């Protein structure tokens, strides 16, 4: 989906406990469980790729990181 729909999502789980800029680690983990819990088949890629973005040396998506990864999952 288009960038603009994620943040929508985004904002929503980031505002409740955490950063409200940014998805907390277990803000994630709810937001996984509701879109592709089961729909990945329980592929390593979805960890993979959150693990990569939290390489800033954080427990918390930040807000960049997420948008480019929708951006580049186009391809």
């Amino acid at each position: 989906k288009s960038p603009e729909e994620l943040k929508g999502i985004f904002e929503k789980y980031a505002a409740k406990e955490g950063d409200p800029n940014q998805l907390s680690k277990e803000e994630l983990k709810l937001l996984l469980q509701t879109e592709f819990p089961s729909l990945l088949k329980g592929m390593s890629t979805l960890d993979e790729l959150f693990e990569e973005l939290d390489k800033n040396g954080d427990g918390e998506v930040s807000f960049e990181e997420f948008q480019v990864l929708v951006k580049k999952i186009s391809q």
